[PDB]
């Protein structure tokens, strides 16, 4: 499975910028004074400082985004990455995911004009649906009747007593 | 592995179940004008359709919980395919968790009335924790002491010096 | 594989300790009456009853760390497995996100004094990070010339024509 090194390649680097994007809503909510729990908030400064923020709660979107994309990919790219595919068709799923989840995340922390993070997101889940209508392809066909499979392979059943 | 394709086509199929409520949240929060970031209502009418909606969080609520659901179904239903279970009651659970969770997304947005959503996440959750239980019993057992394996397949030790 | 059993234990316990995550969620709903859908709140006393609560709220943000952590856990862990690492290594890696994770949740859900869940947050991660530079290292590794991989291993190319 040559596609597969490229794969953890890809996935590591996409669990790793979510754990960059949770260590940044950290950072908002220290720097914000925006705290989730009574306990942080008594922690640094007192009760007035468990309240929500904008900043806060758009760090906890793109994290979930993450979470609605990404995880699937790893399950998605980890299976397609045992069905043989072409190297370089491949890397450019891999790639358009990568590029395209790293530039969701940098447009939607950075506030760009919509619909640019819109954008990203739907280029980023096209290998995701791609990748999952081959898997499907390669899930149905292993339950197709003998006959046809072997049709398909060119070979009819033969009436010749051998 | 004989389970495994009928896993890869459950667990697939889930994940593009995943992927329709995604577009359902879009289009809901398209007519609904209820947008969760300035920038995308701004693009879509101005910056009071910058609001939430009941169903625009009906749908985050639906996608969460498949989230907190499907996700390890994807991770244990892999693992047990490899148990080499009997192929049928491996089919039962992949197919229960799959009646279930389309069942349960159906309740969820349809708003159907409580508790049917609720026997619905029940009833999907018991293939999950029969995976669960006996994944940990193959590792568990992985971990007994080595005599105590042998007794159980019948094999005391010896004495006889050969 | 000799870590597999033991990442298979670990993972599906923090699987489990997420489903009774999940148990504690409902039943706080139910005895502080508070439900997240209004068909929810007409079958438990009425529609006063569709409201939000703290512990309701906290419960669900100790659901979404685990969904934020545990996962990515359950993909990194089980690829670190075939790296074939040192079996005591591989055990102190699994044991102390499992470890952390429930002291994590104990944290959270037992609202104790801060900083010490944030604590258990940041030392549950630090074999995460661990596993997830090691897996980078190696898919690197492969995409590195052959010459130099070569040159590594003590082996130089010869002008002798041999
Ligand atoms: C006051 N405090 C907090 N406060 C806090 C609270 Cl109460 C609530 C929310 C946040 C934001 N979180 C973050 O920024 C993360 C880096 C944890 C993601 C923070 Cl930073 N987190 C800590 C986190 C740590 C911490 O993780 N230290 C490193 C260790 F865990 F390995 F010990 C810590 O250790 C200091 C010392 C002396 C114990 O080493 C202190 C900490
Ligand atoms: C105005 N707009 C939006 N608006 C928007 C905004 Cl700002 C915020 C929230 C939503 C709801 N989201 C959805 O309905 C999804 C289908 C993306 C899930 C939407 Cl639909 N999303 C777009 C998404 C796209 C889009 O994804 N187009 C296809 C492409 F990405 F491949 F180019 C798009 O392309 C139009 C054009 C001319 C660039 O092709 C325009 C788009
Ligand atoms: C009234 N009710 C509810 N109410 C409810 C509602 Cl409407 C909303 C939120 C909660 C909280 N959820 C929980 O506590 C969970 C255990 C489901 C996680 C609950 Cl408990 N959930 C039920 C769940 C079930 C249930 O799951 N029963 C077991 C079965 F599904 F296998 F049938 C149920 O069955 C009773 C009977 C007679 C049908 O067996 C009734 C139920
Ligand atoms: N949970 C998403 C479902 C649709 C979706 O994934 N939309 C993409 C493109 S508009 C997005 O970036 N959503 C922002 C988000 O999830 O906060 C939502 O509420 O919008
Ligand atoms: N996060 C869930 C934990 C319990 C759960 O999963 N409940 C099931 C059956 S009541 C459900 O459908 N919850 C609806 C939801 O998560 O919005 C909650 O808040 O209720
Ligand atoms: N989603 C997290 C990102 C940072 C994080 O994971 N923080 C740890 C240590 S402070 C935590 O326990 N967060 C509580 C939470 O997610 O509710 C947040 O909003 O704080």
């Amino acid at each position: 499975s040559p596609a597969l090194p490229a794969f953890l390649l890809c996935s590591t680097l996409l669990v790793i910028k979510m754990y960059v994007v949770a260590i940044i809503t950290g950072q908002v909510r220290l720097r914000k004074k925006a705290f989730a729990n009574p306990e942080d908030a008594l922690r640094h400064g007192g009760p007035q400082y468990c309240r929500s923020d904008p900043d806060v709660e758009r760090c906890l979107r793109a994290h979930r985004n993450d979470m609605e994309t990404i995880y699937p990919f790893l399950f998605l790219g980890f299976v397609y990455s045992f069905l043989g595919p072409n190297p370089f068709v491949a890397w450019m799923h891999f790639l358009v995911f990568l590029v395209g989840r790293v530039a969701h995340t940098v447009a939607y922390l950075g506030k760009l004009r919509a619909p640019i993070r819109s954008v990203t997101y739907t280029l980023a889940q096209l290998p995701c649906a791609s990748m999952a209508l081959q898997i499907l392809w390669e899930a149905a066909r292993h339950f197709l009747p003998a006959a046809l499979r072997a049709a398909l392979l060119g070979r009819l059943r033969t009436l010749r007593p051998w």
